[PDB]
């Protein structure tokens, strides 16, 4: 069996350590540490826990959990000196063995099992963007590592060893990395790996998270993730490419059809764009992606769909065949990736299932675009504010439903906190603004 | 006549410059300052100047205008040398025609309006303001004590300038009535005698000209910025405002309940019709927002009742003459002449067509919940700027009362604000989400 | 095929990543790094980029494009780890057409109407450099060595990293020449042998990366700017250039007075002919021209001579395989895609037309007066970067060469920076009015 194999690694791989790996509602990797001589104890009734410390989990009062692991996660972390250490990525059970409907992790399996149903497995491959920023006494900061910028190359890319670091790692964990090039903004960067199944892309980018924020600590330097650490410069957003495969072959393709897009490609689009809205409190989690995702600037907030047009929310690159994909621009790396895909498979679903008819294809740069002119074309947009989002989140009937009431109300708790304390905030901006006049 | 004795008074304080006073759209005093030798000049025919460089008057193709000052607002600044004094002024085009866009003819317009019923507004704004230190000759927003309300030496630290600044007022006329330590650090309140509507708008900007005067010549900043510090009590502007018709207060009826005439009611009504979109006018920064939250204790909730100081307009005790209603929800940063007439505009609305007020609140409204808010059909005031600034956009009569020239003025750099304060990257979302995402 | 030669590398070295370079318009490498296992892909059908956000390539709305890697170009980084490679591509459309805004592909193309009457072009830069320091990791322009011409250790401090630039372009197959101190503080100059203007012109993007790239390892910022210091030499991109015929050297005519053929003189001619509308490619930065100062010692007088030193244009003593022609104009900061095919044009309207050239002037130019110079007829090159993108824009020939989009490209970045330099306040200016005005 598949444990048997782990425990063959185990003995020559001499693992001593085991971290049992999850997520909260948020995204945030959590972990706990047991020895190897609990391994056994682990992925057989699991290792119990308390999760009412957990954010937007359970209650004090009934608060025992359960960590299943998954067997196919076991990957040993390369970057372990003598005694190894390995980790297994875990879902979350309750006591009497039911599935915890909060466990960001099962609500994608949930979700991907009733697209199984119709024959429908959904393939993503996302580019993650991220910064490389200083460390200064310990501490992060906001500081580039460097001041380069698009497909650079050293000396004006500074971070060329650091990445070939990351991507030496990620190949001894089981990643396919496609490419990685220094992006837009200073000190940004973009690393690119194969299309995989949802499950297996939401685990792989929890894991590159974690490679890419620890060699960067061991280099002196902080990676994250957040969409605008940076004003006056490019945000760091991450584009899902998406497409659905059914019998085998790739049900977006069609080669009987105009520009080779079969109507299960315009049908998944068509839902897509109808709940946009709500997704994007989930695919933009936090107040700082709203000023990314800012109205009448160069970001991709005007809800339109086109075919290799950059400027457009949905874009349909030029490969058919079976790399015909969907290309949507609107996320940023803060979310949590095993619920944005369940919230995107399930609205594209809703729109094959239902063949919602998406609107007029805009091949004109939209960025450029008069509020007029966006008007007669009827070309929306996108939540301005993250209370904007969650408002819209909380209409959404089929997606509250599809990821599940528990999860749901974790994302507004934690949205509405950090709302709540933004809004009475008083920044900098209105200082420097109003201080010296009024 | 009046410029008689305005040189009757220059021989013999020696007054040797007159600064001609006025403000923009947004309520910033700006002047001109001539010789005396060039006064008669002024009080003819006026002083030429160029406002294509006024916040929101003129463009660069017509901009030529024309001071003309007002000769009853003629005062020696007690700050003397060298003796200097001041003239408060109307804007004119070169034709003689007033422009449209000046705040303080747009008061006297609505005014004027008033006056055709026979109405004459009265107000008495109450002005909070901040006292901060001064770091490298720039101002900050570090208070000068640690005090609070109502506190006296030594916790309070600015007993000798509030002394000043009094004794300046009353030397230029001003009716003051008391001043005070007020709840937040190094934050004060000092109040005058009412006026009517465009004499007290004068004496607002005056005040705030001889507030930042005076703290700059101690090393300190006064400002009336409406929420400077986070965590502390913001800075309001309330309003008390009555209406007088035929020499008596029309708010007071001896034989009403209450004894509150009916055409108070009418205005209250009225004026909270208009409310959210005043407050576009009353509130005009970003900043004014970080005190008009929803859910703390701030006159964000609309209702008008008693002597109960947490609605939105109050109806304090005193009668007869001194009947009156208070707006809490302004802030000394509004322009002074545009919120007394965006306020009179929308009380006379209310007297016009007879507006029924709704039904008084009496409890404490801080305290309510927002499912008890629903049942009694309590509504907020906008949350942002931008809020309030579509709300003023759809106000057919505020824009007419206030003139599609000024109202754009004021959407204009509304908006300019607003644009550059939403795409900021602010230190709270790198202290919230830096370490962890 | 050259395709397996790739991969039996790729075991024997153990190369982990494939770096894919090219160049935006202004020459700027750039690069995607893909782990080896991707090579297999990037040889058939390509690897997919966005071109949008590359300097003078496509717009938002088509932004899709291809790498196409040459396999010619593969070569191991000797500096390993972990080894790399990298290869140089051509880009082109998803519909596998050729983006012929791309330099490398505009070469490809002039060199293909040259061998159309059956000429290849040779070329072999003079590349002269600056070593600088770095301080607190930023790059700074403080000579790294006070030293100069020819100068040996302990005068010239650098002798230890040119001879690891040399190792490394040796080890990638250069044919290094010579390698010496120049004249100014801190500057050198590596020579490498000639060879066909593809190959040459991938061999300068490499030197480039390879003397960048260990000035780094060793705390240092080489730049090919062409007048980093003011009161110093500037770098200079001398450029030998000869044309091939049938195998032989078509510049080359025993026959002729002086060994020199027709060909080189109508070559010649054209290159004269269109030297002013060449040097907004050759010399494409504002700071070119602080280099390129008339009245100077430095190429701005437009002649052609022998082995004189001081003319634009020199044709050195070798004949035979070795006759050519040394273009002095250019500096090390062009597009050398761009460079060479702009000489390539010019220099066949010349022999396609038969131009002849003016008169040879074998004086020193640089110490002839004014007026001496109108009598011979001596022009010179445009004074600044926008004279020369004014003489660009008139040269039909050469934006219908470069083609329309390369040319609009190269004016849009030229005005671009044109227009922020005009508008600066230098601090020479400050130096020379404030205390006096
Ligand atoms: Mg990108
Ligand atoms: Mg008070
Ligand atoms: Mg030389």
């Amino acid at each position: 069996s598949k444990e048997d194999e782990i425990f063959r690694i185990v003995e020559e791989k001499n693992v001593r350590f085991v971290r049992l790996q999850f997520v909260d509602v948020q995204g945030i990797p959590k972990n706990v540490a047991i020895p190897v001589g609990q391994l056994e104890k682990a992925l057989g009734p699991g290792i119990h826990f308390d999760g009412s410390s957990i954010e937007g989990f359970v209650r004090i009062e009934e608060s025992d959990m359960v960590l299943r692991p998954d067997p196919d996660t076991f990957r040993v972390l390369p970057w372990s000196g003598n005694t190894a250490e390995a980790r297994l990525i875990c879902d979350i059970e309750l006591p009497d063995g039911k599935p915890f409907m909060g466990c960001p992790r099962q609500v994608l399996k949930k979700n991907m099992e009733e697209a199984a149903k119709l024959g429908y497995v959904m393939n993503t491959g996302p580019e993650m963007e991220f910064f490389l920023f200083k460390r200064q006494d310990g501490m992060p900061t906001n500081i580039p590592q460097d001041r380069g910028g698009y497909f650079d190359l050293a000396p004006i890319d500074l971070a060329e060893e650091i990445k070939r670091e990351i991507v030496l790692v990620l190949e001894e964990m089981g990643f396919e990395v496609e490419a990685a090039h220094h992006e837009v903004a200073f000190g940004q960067h973009e690393i690119d790996f194969k299309y995989d199944n949802a499950l297996a892309t939401a685990d792989n980018v929890i894991t590159l998270k974690y490679v890419a924020k620890t060699l960067a600590l061991q280099h002196g330097l902080h990676a994250t993730f957040m969409p605008k650490p940076i004003f006056g410069v490019n945000g760091s957003g991450m584009h899902t490419n998406t497409s659905l495969f059914k019998d085998g072959k790739n049900a977006f393709y069609d080669p009987d059809a105009p520009d080779q897009i079969s109507d299960t490609l315009r049908y998944f689009v068509g839902g897509v764009l109808k709940h946009i809205r709500a997704i994007t409190a989930i695919t933009n989690p936090l107040v700082n992606s709203y000023k990314r995702l800012v109205p009448g600037y160069e970001a991709p907030v005007y809800i339109t769909w086109s075919g290799p047009n950059r400027s457009s929310l949905i874009r349909v690159p030029a490969p058919r065949g079976n790399s015909t994909r969907i290309e949507i621009r609107s996320p940023d790396p803060s979310c949590n990736p095993y619920l944005a895909f369940a919230a995107i498979l399930a609205a594209g679903l809703d729109g094959v299932k239902n063949k919602i008819e998406p609107p007029e294809r805009v091949e004109k740069n939209i960025y450029k675009l008069t509020e007029e002119e966006r008007e007669k074309l009827g070309i929306g947009m996108l939540p301005g504010t993250l209370k904007e989002a969650i408002e819209c989140f909380k209409e959404d009937e089929l997606l509250v439903s599809a990821l599940g009431e528990h999860v749901s109300q974790s994302i507004i708790n934690v949205a509405m906190a950090d709302w709540d304390s933004y809004r009475t905030q008083v920044h900098q901006w209105e200082l420097d603004r109003y201080l010296q006049t009024y």
